[PDB]
């Protein structure tokens, strides 16, 4: 699979990608030389934690397009947001290693954390490696990375050799965490690249990230090995770390630069464990939104604390029954049909097994609003605009211009399953209309 | 230019209007018989003093419609109220002379001074002309008015040499203050009017102004000549003053009625002082703005306070050095490009001694916008329309609904000079790119 | 990326190829069994020479497609003719290595020296390999040659191992002047190749090219190892010089067959001399045609005379500095401020040391373009075709469809950075806007 | 009549305009600080003579806008621009006054000489006013005209009269040459205009037309008074007719500055001379151009010169009776009905006096393209391409794409008045016509 990033003469910019599995869309951003089937015993495990995995190969890198043009993070970052609005891809995590962190940093500098939900970085090159006189903490001085090129330049394919040693640790590693084998397939994928890629590359990790972190707002994951030896963990992580001291920081003793294959067990459970829990916080933190808004039309009372009740049940994952659920909102006293409608909504939506019940006329008839052909006029128009957005909090700003009476209708539209939008947009929608509600 | 203030009969009746500079709107309100251009003098003096001044002619004089109905004050401030609206002038000082300062007063009591910021009396009519029992302090009594009306219908043209002469006191000012040729103009601009607005014009002058004088609640100024025959200054600005005490009152020795070319320079300067208390007053409101929302973007630290005294310090007048700003801008390791190149853009723009300073390198690459043929394009669309525009708040809005891409670019195309804006919309902008990126 | 050269069966028959910098094109045609990959340390040479080097697989060899027909010199000449064609390659140099020097001489013999500026045969199979009667220069008989066939059908990946023993020579160079890792590379290419056409290829190494020798008109360079073990240098290249005398004749003392490696450093300098005398002869040209078009702008005079020695000192190399030249332009009363930008930009672009120089207002201003939308809104459109073009001849006429009002915004766009053209394309837009605007 | 020329503030800036009399478009451009009107003696000759006479209003000068912004020669030339599109004047003549004459060579430099026929400069203020070290031939220096503008700011209407003064050279033509009633006109249109356009203008005089000379490839005339106290002979047009000695050169002895009407007689003989000649030299190489393209498509014999001969005479103005050359092309023997047709489209097109005759049936015929709707669609798509163009070697070359089907029915669409272009278009079709008949 490729997608077109560029055009470089006669020829075009393509770069291959792999998407696989269902769930939240997880972005694997490989480092050098390699390409994205690196990550394959992180993808074994993503896949099995039930996500989606995202892998491409970087220009010059792999399967990719071997250009001789655009070996710079700005472009790098360029060909990232390409590949996200490609795919089209909402409350992604991006997750980099080596060169790929650079990525991830510029990205998320350069174009937002719109689509982001959440950024690790494994074996970071931030914040700037090369060392000056404005910044001590670099690893080494720009004559040693011009040796690196010049020794690129001179034998790309015996340079694989003497890099991979010192990238897995071989004199330790080798024959315990990785096999001969192993070894020889990376330098396979190192050759399978572009030799102008190959002497290009190294031109890119001396570059100034400083500026970059802090413009990473989304919540995030630093890890790094300490027999680190290609990338240094205190000229790297550990001062990233001081740059970034929100981030989520993990030192696995030991591991050499190439950790993703040889301590890939560490990493796995390091980085499932902090999507987990990333994902659980902005889930808590959207359903307790959802549920002061639902909660903020329905009159105070013994009914409004039944409700608070039952929705805090369905949000904990306590599996309720729902037809159950749908009677007893049927059969209550003070309840408007459109607060029925509403929290029928509501709850079909947040309940994970729907059993088997078919679209209650009870909230369609609420939804509806008289059948107004001004209010479904409305109710399309802003359909098409919630179809475009993803944000929660963008979702509901643009819902908020539109009236009561057209947000029902719309609402109504997506019950019915005449619409299709994300559920954080829903929950947009459904935040919007109660506020409306709330105020007239 | 005109605006449609009415319809008589087949006819509408439009008025002539005037809209020049950009600042702070100043309305310059004319007296009888004369039109907007009268204000000559001080307008030209207002324009070199940074204002936006908008002069109109009354109906029926000037080049403004001759209808045969509308003339009492009650209808004057009427086609004020529709001046101001249609302009959508907001924060604006109304300047008024003879007949205009009965605009002023009827307006900002009958309207409210919502729009208002401040107002002038230059030769005022309050509060009431008429000598009756109740008002002693009133020039002449009603059969002498029905004189001089009576006096324009046997022959304006006749009427309008004699009134000239102790409008300007020619007798004194001829070949002094005012020249043959100034006042053969003003003849002219007379003759120029409606045969019904000339005769039916000095009924209005003895209106009761006493009621709404108490309405003027923005900062007033009262200035009269001693020497104004038309207007004597003991029945008119004297209990003026006593009507109005919280009002500056200014009395210029010997002027005449005409005072406004005679005595010009005493005008001007007086009245450019008590604006510029108003107008240093919705500058800094403004630069206040400009500074929330470009620190709005700088990361938390020492350097954000560093770069906040410097605004200050520029916004202040205190001439900083701007090559060594721009040198300072350009080595900071934390700020990113695009924060840089806004900072530039925002520096060269305020600061006055550019001292040719030729574009810098670095802030025509942070505005550049990767040089997508895409984001270019949406610039110069929106360039299209910054150059239509003339408020802030009103270029600010429409630069909203562009990208962060599309507005840096945009930008950009200022900096380099392949675009012309006004300072007020250059600064909203600005303030829109900023608000943009604060929202990533 | 590929170019369909034929069709076997279902499948069509497509060649892998690249397309890498800009300038004269350099089309690089790789032996056996390799790919063109094998270029890469002198693609990297000629890249950095300023040169468009194009490559392109064998029919069954490298990422090409594996057909088990055409295996002969005139479908392989037919294929190199598409390739030609396809990009529409003009004034371009064909280089050959071992089997690719028999693609040059059929095609040229075949085709003609339409498109082709030169021709390059490095370790030359010309003019017959076969051991005959009539031809006793011949290297072997056809036992020998049906032989090696037998010895790729028996086992290929056995085959390879010897076959590069004697390529690169191994006893001699391994260790020295070529490393394991390479060898190993080379190894991976020739089993990546197809099996039919590993077997197929020798049979067309003993082709009579003794016809097509004859038929080179273009000027030829004759390379070659003295220490070559596969083709023997006397049964090849020395009988070759014989027949073409006129040719540049090198011989490298020592090397062997896969010179190309092991003696890069000797044959990268014997090419890019040939090369330079190829590539020098019609860079004048362009820079003659635009001399002639820049001086088609300045008015006839004294001026005139000295602009046109500037032009042709900067083009020689000989001027270098760029503040006096742009001092010296601003000054000039005879000049159109437009005739000045243009000149201002052709100087920034032909001087080498731009230096620290900021770019110059004088012509920001003449290229602005008076800050109109609507020549900002064409330029751009024109500057999107500009970043797809890469010929002088292609930038020039997609150009001169625009107005001279729309070429001048385009050239201040690239001016003022907000635009990344090549050199050749710039030159191209810039003889356009000097067309234009000497047929106003 | 007004033409929108820009936008200032909540205005536009609109142009007064007036278009007057049928034939050749002559536009003459007023001096300061007069207005279109100041014409009237010439504009009365033009019309008689059979002329199309366009005079516009300046801004901030007669009835014109006036705004605080654009007095610049290339704002006031990026007017004129607009006005000859506005109206798509082709083939026209420039004619300029005083201030007037700055425009013109602006214009012609900036915009190009495509729709201009001839240029004409009476009073010039070209090439260079200011006196500078490098310009010696200058009139006065830097500090004079600054004193100019005071004296304008100091009293606009105290000025003008001892501007005329020297204007007319009163003390001379005054009672002889001008009337005391003309003056006191004048002085009324210049009191007319804007008061920040009355100082804003003599900033304008010492404009650097030095360079915009050299750009003038049209016929021109220049045409001064040698007792011309404003602009001094010697610093003007003898100056400049050094730099444009292919104009044609007259010098009017004793003639003011305003010699537009004092010396009206001499001057309108030498421009209607000018134009006369101008305009037979530029009929007659588009005649001749025609008459070879027409006489192409006829066959050799007697009938091939007695055509050219009557060609001939009705191209020199011989008006010939048509209701005669019509019968004596309908009764002619070896003319074929297409070359009568065309024939009948020139002569109806060329000859003057169109007497009254129906468009004939023989033409008609013969020009309606067999009726293939195929044929009636491409004339229709050809036709739109001819409104928008205005050269005639433009309109050959994009007429020479169609078929000589398609180009004879939509010569027969605007036979049949279905289509209105210009005739220099129509006489482009016509030759592109014959000249594919020709190649059958």
């Amino acid at each position: 699979p490729f997608i077109t990033v560029g055009q470089e003469n006669s020829t075009s910019i393509d770069l291959y990608y792999e998407d696989h599995g269902t769930g939240t869309p997880v972005v694997l951003i490989h480092g050098f030389p390699l390409s994205g089937h690196s990550w394959e015993r992180q993808s074994a495990a993503l896949l099995d934690a039930g996500y989606r995995v995202i892998t491409y190969d970087r220009r010059g890198f792999g399967q990719s397009s071997q250009p001789t043009t655009g070996y710079d993070y700005d472009t790098f970052a360029a060909d990232l947001n390409t590949v996200l609005e490609t795919l089209d891809l909402q409350d992604a995590v991006l997750v980099g290693f080596s060169m790929g962190t650079g990525e991830v940093a510029r990205y998320v500098s350069s174009y937002g954390t719109a689509r982001i939900a959440a950024v690790a970085f494994l074996a970071s090159l931030e914040p700037f490696l090369l060392k000056t006189d404005d910044n001590p903490d670099g690893a080494a001085p720009q004559e040693f990375f011009d040796g690196i090129v010049a020794a690129v330049k001179a034998d790309r394919y015996a340079f694989y050799t003497g890099f991979f040693n010192d990238f897995y640790n071989l004199d330790e590693n080798l024959g315990t965490r990785i096999s001969e084998e192993a070894v020889r397939n990376s330098w396979n994928t190192a050759a399978s690249g572009g030799f102008f890629a190959a002497a290009a590359a190294p031109t890119t990790w001396y570059t100034d990230f400083r500026a970059d972190i802090p413009r990473i707002d989304v919540p995030a994951l630093i890890l790094h090995g300490t027999g680190d030896r290609t990338l240094p963990i205190e000229n790297t992580a550990r001062v990233f770390h001081k740059a970034l001291p929100s981030a989520e920081y993990v030192e696995v003793e030991g591991a050499p630069h190439g950790l993703l294959w040889t301590h890939a067990e560490e990493v796995n459970t390091a980085l499932l464990a902090f999507l987990a829990k990333a994902q659980e916080a902005q889930k808590q933190k959207l359903l307790t939104e959802v549920e002061t808004y639902v909660l903020s039309i329905i009159p105070s009372g013994p009914l409004k604390a039944e409700i608070a009740q039952r929705l805090e049940d369905v949000f904990a994952g306590k599996n309720t029954d729902l037809e159950v659920l749908m009677e007893w909102l049927k059969t209550r006293p003070i309840l408007s049909p459109l607060t029925k409608g509403i929290l029928g909504f509501v709850f079909t939506l947040t309940v994970p097994s729907e059993r088997g019940l078919q679209r209650r006329r009870f909230v369609q008839n609420a939804l509806n609003g008289n059948g107004d052909p001004n209010n479904m006029d409305k109710a399309v128009k802003l359909y098409r605009k919630l179809k475009r957005e993803i944000t929660f909090h963008g979702a509901k700003e643009i819902s908020l211009s539109y009236s009561a009476g057209a947000l029902a209708s719309c609402m109504g539209l997506i019950y019915n399953r005449m619409g299709a939008v994300t559920t954080e947009v829903a929950f947009g929608l459904v935040c919007a209309t109660c506020e409306q509600i709330a105020d007239s």
